[PDB]
């Protein structure tokens, strides 16, 4: 933690470096996915050769060169680059950049959560009918779809509104910014969420990780209210330990 | 209707009138906004055409949506719009939809084409389902939710991706713009889709309206491929006539 | 009908600005623009008069920054101002590229997209920023403007020539620039901007014939007094 | 190795631009400038430890942490970060970032000039009366008159003349085809080196009067305007 602030500024530059690849290529197009990754990898390693990078010790950078690929290929502006860092098992730094909006979300353990310099935080709201929730799950799941459909139906009925933007890292950043009350994505990878979670926690959010935090996981995050409720419902059709 | 041109130009201005209310109030944590936007629109339309009828909540009928995507707008999510559509008798002839946050004005008129801020648009060519992008939306409902979950899962298994942005007028413009192959909206009002529908049609899109075009309806629109696919699936779980 | 003239001015500017927006990066524009502006105005106030290249006059610039617009420089706007008798009371200046709408009305304050604005404070002249402008083929001798330019140049921190008076007035109003100096002006290029600047707590002096060819010196008290100080040394005033 | 120098350059500009970006509007200055400078110099030296950084060997980087300082402090969006690479005495790499507009101009010798992954080129001109020129000079080492005379003669011939207040950005707008040319006096290497590479690869022409790596005056634009505003200059200050 002696160079936490140096890790942060490096995470931010890495996200921007790969975010520029997404920027220059938007609307023109998978070579982008690899070019963004190389750039991110280059920045991290030149600064910290010894660290390990994961995607696709005591310092593991979990990166997502392009979160929201399908949206990116179709032209839907909800996509980003995610750059998270974890010491041992503890996630300590997060950087998520939204190229199309030129919005850079970031945060470090105990240092706060920000978006382009402005401090952010999850919103205050108990009321479920006044709440907004984003969600997401795969098309060819490892788990039966019906389960996800049943969980959806239950929250959908109590919540004020639900949205499926198509990019976990962004969903995580909008919850941390106080736009959406909570989220719930299933069958996630560490690089999909690591950076976003750090930011969410620093913005004062709560979250339950189901499964191996660095393997395949499920995530239920948001303010106190939605987290407990999405979690309650989430365990009627599946198991949590 | 020799004034199509004038009708179009008025629709656009009116959408800009209401959109201005939506943009300068965005972010300011009661929906006096919606009422004010509506007031500006009705006002513009009725100074140019005093005898035309304006619908939303007698040969020419203007269907207007002062605020498509209320939930998103309140929460701080960019996907919201204002729609202004003109119907002569029964035929939709002019459409204008404005995305204030993006300062994007989608417009079109019968036989004159579809446009977005000056550039001509059109639906995409692809007929491959696994590559297709689809947007959907059903309310939280008049009919049993199971029906929507059933139509969703099926399409979900075939298409490349599915999104729920939360504002039908925008879903229609993005389909018209060729970002999404198709859209799927259930239990709509005429002022939710009339404008976006004119636009979609001029972009070369195909669509199926279920129920009374000027009463509660369901809309399935997109390129040929997706419209044929979504419609066929829907017909397995619900009635269309 | 005070709050009503303002809403119409805003919609009129937006209407004309939309034309500029659709064609940016390509006079049909200028013509089409004023066409939309006068049309919206006369639809809401058939008794009012429109002017712009009856106790209620609207001075409009369908496209301020024509040259910038043609080159692809983002500095350009639409200007819609209203005068009652001889007093500027309502103004709207829209900048299509930045999607920023500046508006104001006597007693109601100045705004830019729903945000209230005000001119800036100045303690040191060498910290001030000034925007200026004069024509290439001018009625006055360029020597006069060069003298005015130097004197002001040596005293302030910076001087900029953006190319759109209507936009210069607005930037002084928002407190980006301490003040401006624009010479050989027409009423439709500055009326809407003046209303906005004054409601932003600004000061200004018109030289010549308002609603005619004039000069304009505007900004916070400090720069206005200084720019006017210099001007008086090389030319006519009152 | 040009390709690797260019990618690094873009990143360096972006990094320093981020500082400028998250501090724009917040009425300090030395802090932003210095913080931006430190981030740019760090990235460069990280990929090329042997290179030399300059501004305020066989491979020198001329960087401007914040071009358009006064504009930046005032809140006028015309400002940027300039990162240029020089091999020997020749400008070979250039990256100019405009944080506010989120536009990144870039180029490398023999590779072309771009803006956010968009190939750019100077505009074609015929009539001087249709030309647009950006100018600028310090408040100076030469008698203002000299510059005012040059400005005056050009002013009389072209359609328009603007003074945005940021050389780096100026050179990029000429490269993009917005302005036909620009004249700027009393320049430093870090102010124009990046823009120069970008301009030249956009098919532009420029003349450096003075010491390229010292204090200099720059005449740059397409062929037309460059020749024209070069004629006028040597009519008042006698370029070599």
């Amino acid at each position: 933690m002696e160079n936490l602030k140096k890790y942060l500024e490096v995470a931010k530059i890495a996200a921007l470096a790969g975010g520029q690849v997404l920027k220059e290529n938007f609307g023109k197009v998978s070579y982008v996915d690899k070019t963004s990754e190389e750039r991110i990898k280059e920045v991290i390693l030149k600064f910290f050769p010894d660290h390990e990078v994961v995607g696709e010790s005591e310092y593991r950078w979990f990166i997502d060169p392009l979160d929201g690929t399908k949206n990116y290929i179709n032209g839907f502006p909800i996509f980003a680059v995610s750059v998270g860092l974890v010491k041992g098992e503890e996630p300590i730094v997060g950087a998520v950049y939204l190229p199309y909006f030129d919005k850079l979300y970031w945060g470090a353990k105990g240092l706060g959560a920000y978006v382009n310099g402005k401090r952010i935080k999850v919103k205050d709201n108990e009321s479920l009918k006044h709440a907004g929730v984003v969600y997401g799950f795969p098309s060819r799941s490892r788990r039966d779809i019906s389960i996800y459909l049943n969980i959806f139906k239950d929250v959908f009925y109590e919540v004020g509104s639900m949205r499926r933007p198509g990019a976990a890292a962004v969903d995580l950043c909008m919850v941390a910014e106080g736009i959406f009350d909570g989220m719930m994505e299933f069958e996630m990878k560490p690089w999909d969420i690591t950076a976003g979670l750090v930011i969410l926690k620093e913005a004062g959010g709560v979250y339950t990780l189901v499964g191996e935090p660095f393997g395949v996981s499920d995530i239920i995050a948001g303010n106190k209210a939605l987290h407990d409720f999405i979690l309650q419902v989430a365990k009627k059709y599946m198991e949590v330990a």
